């Protein structure tokens, strides 16, 4: 019996949460019955939808036998906007660890991109006996660059894209942000138009929570160490978003932790070299 | 009596090469009248000419009684436009020689900026005996960044400059191009512009010339230690245009090099920090 | 129905070639029936035969059906003596084009540690259709390192231990060669000491080649784009014996290279972790 | 009239301080009698102290005027013996506070050296209104190093050093520091000797605190934003006990910060190139 494509509108559900004194409804996707589980984050990309991301990784996930668990985070998506000047990590790791409760699983994996990732490391540290396994992609510390000056134009771009939504600004934003162009198709550009176009009330929040505070992720440098679980970090060099030296510095903060460098990938590497990507993480989940 | 500004006017001069069984005519300044004498040259920009790179350096050398010639390549100013297809530094060399024959000088000091620093190295490797001291400011080397994309964003402003000149753009690439907007005045847009608009044959030269090898500038790593004489080299952190780490492969080539960064500065580092750089310089210089 | 690994007295091969009017006899080892045949290269250790640093790696190889041939090049082993005024890459890459058209085979995958991996890349370079797969281990690159103070303790020592040969100055080597020095056993340093004792006149001739010239390696930095084949590179982290960094340039010059690299690794990197190796190039190799 | 050169006798002087509910006595060294006062902090080799380090400097900063101070931290000199379990930064922070609140002098310019760099570093943090100008050399923050595996070669045989105290062992440690070994004599050797054997309960005490607390000098990264006084760091390529990335990480910190490095020195950076250092740090101080 051949496994068959998921949608995302059959995976669809939605779990309300008290946090800070306030209601938030999340929505989140759950697949698969298999006894262990993996959870999947967003990146910060404007309109981005959690199975949107992770279109082409869900399957092998689900064929390994893994349960597939793809959170939307508050602010993005289907999920409640929310202001907040606080740090993004932070609370990204209150709610996943409030829907964690209600499913009541204590173990898990976890698989974050860009700001994800971030929240996902911010979780291990906070409470650490919960997280099995742990792979980063294009984040995990947000701090200054060695090399390469910050701002970098990847998120220059992007704010201009918050500020005013258009199009052309989009297709600017897409080129700069992967390196292989040709595969980019007209399908996923109206579709994440018209997501973003969608929700004004998340793009003004955006706007007003990064007016509010200057800086979203803070530097988790100095309590690295504190993290004993095997990591593994994929990182793409041609990415612009983000400068490759920030990888090495986690690569000395875990004490396990194996770095894999593509030559020629962007910031979004999953849509890169699925196979290559799907494989290796599929390996390291194997991995006793 | 204190030593008046220079006029390019007054100290204008020209002279003839036979580079390839072609003449050319090429243009200069020369100031003061001291046995110790140095040559200045000028950076790859639109329409840049070496009085307005060195505006600010050019009294105190002056002053302090070093005989100083601003020398123009051929491409940029007055000097005759040329298109190139093999490397542009062993070109300038070429020229550089035969105007300095015709100077008949022996003990010449060397100052290059961006492709201009690159002419530098390339002479100081063929003639040993006629370069005494040397001054990079960034530039000087050919080769892939470590940890920096490329191509990088500065130089593909540039280009898409050089495809269309306009007053836009040239604005968004002096806003790239100088760390800080404030002290910068709109007399520097117009010469620079009318400068632009007198010449196009310039222009399409360029761009011809880039069209057809994608690179003229050689890597001149594996020779880089044959130069014997001491050196000194002044770089701008946030510049992004070229990446900081070539510039850390040069420390390593030279055996008595010295390595100065500034944190806040862009690639025209002498302008920004006149004061500073003029000082070390000196220093260098007048340092037996 | 696994066949039990061979031994070398059955699997030793002799061959001769004429080098500069010269006559040498080469041993190697040649292992498996397929039609694939990759060729291994040995380190640069002292006393290091082929067969010792691969001890692991051969197994799963022949099992899964790849033919070995694993060479020893002049200098170690029972290789005939020589001393070299060139470099060892370009001599590796001739006595080893020579090896195989007697063998006559048409391509074959190179696996390279240390010395091997230069000549490894020499090879590409100048007989590009032999070769279709690359993957190197801790080296095959010459030049300077940016970073890293040369000469760099591992090669003191390893002169050290060539100029004195003795039991405790192979405990030393041993010592900075792998981060962990629980897993050696007395076995491994009985043999490598009796087997670096049988031939002095490889000392001889290497350390009078040392003396021939200052540098053996050369830098392939220009050059470095010219190779088309896909490449996979493995690297350490604690390495001392090669510096990290100089694995980020070898990612500059391929076209489609993938960096690997571990937390903590010394420069034996396929005896320390055994597994994630053996999976990864396997995985590699039969990936189109 | 030439300023007579100072002598130890003479500028002694022995104050007192509270720590930790305990008196303890701190010997230094007062010069100059200028408004504006400079305090000089000694590193971290063993019998090494204030005169020692800075003997080649001390001359010039009095020759302009400057007052200046040299510091003995406890545990090295003549002062009282100490067991630091927690930081040393802060302790010596504490230390100079109560100095120069006893010499009551409103505004100080430091400079540092090695661990009493690092320590400089925490006063600036502490109270910012005091410190005017700002000069480090080989260190000032901790951490992991991203691209050299620790600990390192120098820190190593510092250990050994003080774990067993000897004259080859010096000679060792002299050849580590220093790029070329001819201009050093043996008188410094025995003064060295003499100090470090006089004194065996700093050796010991030493050697106490580092097997309680492994981590002695904490990572201040996050806050380096926090400092506004204008920077000047010297560093040395070849510097073997910490290498050359961590002083571009404060090139990061600092929002004014200057870079200085050298090709071909030492750890011992100030003693090697006197008269440049020593113009540069004027060239710094007179700066407004």
């Amino acid at each position: 019996m051949s496994y068959q494509p998921q949608t995302e509108a059959a995976t669809s559900r939605f779990l309300n949460v008290e946090e800070a004194g306030k209601t938030l409804r999340i929505h989140f996707n759950d697949c698969g019955q298999g006894d262990e589980t993996v959870v999947l984050l967003h990146g910060s990309g404007p309109g981005a939808t959690g199975w949107a991301n992770f279109s082409r990784n869900i399957d092998p996930l689900v064929e390994a036998g893994y349960r597939v668990i793809l959170l939307d985070c508050p602010g993005w998506g289907k999920s409640d906007s929310v202001v907040n000047s606080g740090s993004r990590s932070d609370l990204n790791a209150r709610i996943l660890k409030s829907v964690v409760d209600q499913l009541d699983i204590a173990k898990i994996h976890l698989l974050g991109n860009s700001m994800g990732g971030h929240s996902s490391v911010a979780f291990t540290l906070k409470w650490p006996e919960r997280v099995g396994k742990l792979v980063l992609m294009g984040g995990g510390t947000g701090g200054m660059s060695l090399f390469t000056p910050m701002p970098t134009e990847g998120i220059k771009r992007l704010n201009q894209l918050y500020r005013q939504p258009t199009i052309e600004n989009l297709k600017l934003m897409m080129d700069i942000f992967v390196f292989d162009t040709s595969d980019l198709t007209d399908a996923l550009f109206e579709a994440r138009l018209n997501n973003m176009l969608s929700r004004r009330d998340h793009l003004e929040n955006f706007v007003k929570s990064l007016e509010a505070n200057p800086k979203q992720f803070p530097d988790f440098g100095p309590r690295l160490a504190e993290i004993k679980a095997q990591t593994l970090i994929v990182w793409g060099r041609n990415d612009r978003f983000v400068p490759m030296d920030a990888g090495l510095r986690l690569l000395s903060g875990i004490a396990g932790s194996e770095l894999h460098i593509f030559r020629d990938c962007g910031h979004w590497a999953q849509w890169e070299h699925a196979d290559a990507f799907n494989q290796l993480v599929l390996n390291f989940l194997a991995r006793p």
